[PDB]
DNA sequence: CGCACACTCGTGACTTCAGTCATGAGT
DNA sequence: TTGAT
DNA sequence: CGCACACTCGTGACTTCAGTCATGAGT
DNA sequence: TTGAT
């Protein structure tokens, strides 16, 4: 049985792969800042009814693992994730602009990769 | 394999279904073939790619890929209203047994796609190295 | 190298009112 | 201030 | 009889100007 | 006008 939930007019199970890096790639995402970042990020993310099963968070990159519903749409969550994130994390994080001096923490590009809950097998199953 | 727009790079796919209204198993013959080219035509507009299209006597099934700037509820409703009021026109005989305005089920079914499942790219983010 | 997602300049949309998203072009 | 997830 | 995704009515948005999307409530 | 992909 496939994994499935319900809303008002549709029927869902939808999931991303979310990822994307620190402007120039620097490497300041470690320690305090990058425990700082997953509070931040799941704030936000809770606050766009968002579900984070997975988060990582690498030096100069995050990965998420999220689920949402037909109406969040892609530009619109990945600008609150990151624009937001941005924002605080240079309040919380004063000490970041000694490397990060230009008005942004990201890398204005984001990568993002639909993901499959459950097995081809579940699927051919459900659709048969 | 990986796509890329001009600040984006992605791999967008998804399974959508929806059925007939009433459930009534009217998809068949020229019904159905019209309803392909339809389907077809509609996606190409909207710049949507179909990858698989299958078409029951009672429901539908596509296999997409889109860009991240393509919204669920926005290109559902392309494909489902459009194709219901070309459905109509071109095929009249349709009224006999859907008389009250709707050709679909109100309701759409729709599943993210990837070449591997959640928990095994779940496992990956948790290794570094 | 010469791009480009990633660097830079530019535009508008819109939250976080800063710094992303949308976006074209030059390197 | 770049050099790849 | 009650549900709901699937039936219906209700509320709007927006193309297809009809019939879907958004959506809350009854059955 | 319904009964499940
Ligand atoms: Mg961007
Ligand atoms: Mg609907
Ligand atoms: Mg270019
Ligand atoms: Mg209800």
């Amino acid at each position: 049985p496939l994994e499935m939930k319900k809303g008002r007019g549709y029927v869902y199970q939808l999931e991303y792969h979310l990822i994307w890096c620190v402007k120039y790639r620097h490497q300041v995402l470690v320690g305090e800042v990058a425990d700082g970042l997953k509070d931040i990020l799941r704030d936000i993310a809770a606050q766009n009814g968002l579900e984070v099963i997975t988060m990582e968070v690498m030096p100069d990159h995050v990965h998420l693992l999220l689920s949402a519903t037909p109406q969040q749409a892609i530009p619109d969550f990945v600008k609150a994730l990151k624009g937001a994130s941005a924002r605080r994390m240079f309040v919380a994080y004063p000490q970041l602009k000694e490397k990060l001096w230009g008005g942004n923490l990201w890398n204005p590009s984001y990568c993002i990769l639909t993901v499959s809950e459950n097995t081809r097998a579940q699927i051919q199953k459900y659709i048969e």
